[PDB]
């Protein structure tokens, strides 16, 4: 799962600003290009699941219609 | 689709942002309302998936029940 | 609903990074922290709809073969 691998890769940078704040302006720039490339990949996910829950309803729907069609 | 309006526009401050880190933390503070903005626009889409699953849960279910009726 | 927790949590945090610019570092740095927990949870609540989604795909799908074998 690549969202785990930059979740990760976000925790190591968190680390570093926050054991830097105890560079750091660079590292806060590029941590900010870690959560936008997970939001980013979240976001490629969550296309996916509206279209898997459209594939559903399309597949309950031929169901349904099937039983009504059924009773005639 | 404004998540992908909001990652255009958190893309173009992430360049602006390593530009300049080459005004700055404007730019990043900016920066951290887009992607929070980004979250939020996720979570919205994210909530309406949940609710549609539900949605799809209950359908099933329903004729799940029919199929059982039938049999008496 | 932790994400609108974490969510609330980061719009504060955004509200007072924005006032200091107008203490910050550490805001921000903290800010990215708020951003990296709400990405988790959401992740988090990703899971879980791609696994009720294969649900009920497998419930779907034992309907549809069910009446297919009624069909005989």
């Amino acid at each position: 799962p690549l969202i785990e691998e930059l979740i990760r890769r976000s925790e190591e940078q968190q680390r570093r600003n926050e054991e830097a704040l105890r560079q750091l302006l660079s590292g806060i720039v590029q941590q900010q290009n870690n959560l936008l490339r997970a939001i980013e990949a979240q976001q490629h996910l969550l296309q996916l699941t509206v279209w898997g829950i459209k594939q559903l309803q399309a597949r309950i729907l031929a169901v349904e219609r099937y039983l009504r069609d059924q009773q005639e």
